[PDB]
Parts: structure tokens; sequence; C-alpha cells
């Protein structure tokens, strides 16, 4: 299989972190990889295997590169590039990095470039959040687990969902745009949980009454305008990822 990796070619070396376990390893004793082993029973494997073919064709510098899958096993393995600094959410929470706001904005831009590419290929992420982004050895943020929620068999991403998703299950590019605004908020808040005082239940009720996430102190007024634009009540009034990207570039230039 063009999408098919022989598990014999994989050496397991260290552990890295519901879906199952990830391990760091080498392919042909030579190439760094991460190996997510899918917990048996947790996933719709045949559907996933068909989708993997499409995912295999997705290629972008800011998207985590899939190398293949091990099918014909139990559990299946998903093989990607190794991202040394692990998940974005944890990275943000390590206060030792002492990020400059220019570094936070670059994280936003990395993700927005990935999401712009997905949007140009009509591919919906469907669970975009800092927990599902990864960070490489150079501090580059990349989008991970794209589309994966479709195959997983009170744990729903309420805090990253627009009102039409919460009320009617209307997913669209514009529900990814909402989630992206919430990811900018996570970044500027250095990894706080969105609506940090509320339960999921309260968050839904508050979103329906028009509540929005407050401006994190590290966000400039112009950066807040951007994430705020992602949360219009009317989906059609939210920007595209292409517009978000140009806005993020403008701010980078103005706040250089
Ligand atoms: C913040 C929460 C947390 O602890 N998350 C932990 C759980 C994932 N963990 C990691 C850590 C490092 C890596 C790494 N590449 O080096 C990693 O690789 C993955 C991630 C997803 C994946 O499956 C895919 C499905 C669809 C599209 C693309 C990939 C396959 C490999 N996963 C951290």
């Amino acid at each position: 299989g063009s999408w098919e990796i022989d598990p014999k070619d994989l050496t397991f070396l260290k552990e890295l972190g519901q879906f199952g376990v990830v391990k760091y390893g080498k392919w042909r004793g030579q190439y760094d990889v991460a190996i997510k082993m899918i917990k048996e029973g947790s996933m719709s494997e045949d559907e996933f295997i068909e989708e993997a073919k499409v995912m295999m064709n997705l290629s972008h510098e800011k998207l985590v590169q899939l190398y293949g899958v091990c099918t014909k096993q139990r559990p299946i393995f998903i093989i990607t590039e190794y991202m040394a600094n692990g998940c974005l959410l944890n990275y943000l929470r390590e206060m030792r990095h002492r990020f400059q706001t220019q570094q936070l904005l670059e994280m936003c831009k990395d993700v927005c470039e990935a999401m712009e590419y997905l949007e140009s290929k009509q591919f919906l992420h469907r669970d975009l959040a800092a927990r599902n982004c990864l960070v490489n050895d150079q501090g580059v943020v990349k989008v991970s687990d794209f589309g994966l929620s479709r195959y997983v068999l009170s744990k729903f991403p309420v805090r990253w969902s627009p009102p039409e998703v919460l009320m009617y299950s209307k997913f669209s590019s514009k529900s990814d745009i909402w989630a992206f605004g919430v990811l900018m908020w996570e970044i500027y808040s250095l990894g706080k949980m969105p609506y940090e005082r509320f339960t999921n239940s309260e968050t839904a009720e508050h979103i329906a009454q028009g509540l929005r996430l407050y401006r994190p102190h590290l966000a400039s007024e112009k950066v807040y305008t951007i994430m705020y634009s992602c949360w219009h009540e009317k989906a059609d009034e939210r920007p595209t990822f292409k517009i978000l990207l140009s806005n993020i570039l403008d701010v980078m230039d103005e706040e250089s």
C-alpha cells in the first residue's frame, strides 16, 4: 500500500503521551517518527483506513506530516513526523519559556496557514484546539489530528464550538473559524481553559446569551479584534482563513 507501513520497519524507543498511546521511534533504524497505537475497539478502522488515503495527499509545512498507517494489525498504527516539543497546550503552560507576544502571534500564524490550506482543499478539521496542535524542535506549531474525530466510536468540544453547532450540529468551515478564534485565545492566555470558571453546560448557555471570551492581557487590541471576529453570531459574517491570515500578517508588521 502507498499508505502502508510495515510495522517490522518500526523501532519503539520512548513513550510520548482515550485514542491510545504515542511513542517515539525510528523507521528503518534511521528516521525519527511518532507512533500512535490505536486502542483496540476505539475507532472506526475501515472508514479511517479509506480516509487515510485522502489524508496522505494533504501536504503542508504547518500540517503534521502523516507517513502512513499499519493496517492488517490490532491495533492500527498511525505514523507521523516527530514533534519534539509535544502538544501546544502543554508548551504554552510552561511558564519558563517567557514568550514574547511576537512568538505567540507566530504560533497563531503557523496554525492559520495550516487551516488556510485545509480550507483550500475543502477539508474540515472539526476539533481544532491547542490540545490537537504540536510543536517541533524549532518551535514551529503544526496542526494535528485533522478530521480524526469522525472515526472515534460529555467529552464533546463544547468550549470550541459556535452556537449553530451547540444548538443544531451544523458543522462548516465557519465552525473551524470559531474554534480558531478560541485557539488564539488559548495561546494569548498561555494555555488557560476557555471559560475557565464555567462547566460545559454553563458555557453553552452563556454563548447563546451572547457572552464571549474576554481579551487576554497579552493580546493587543488589534489581536483581540482578530480572535473576536471569529465569534460572530452569524456564521456567514465570520472571516475565512485567508482573511484571518492577512489580518495576522498586518499585525505582525505593525507590532514588529
Ligand atoms: C495536549 C494533549 C496531549 O498530551 N496530547 C498527546 C497525544 C498526542 N501526543 C503526541 C505527542 C507527540 C507527537 C509527535 N508527532 O511527535 C504525536 O504525534 C501524533 C499525533 C497524532 C497522530 O494521529 C493523527 C491523526 C490524524 C492526523 C494526524 C495525526 C499521530 C501522531 N502525538 C501528545
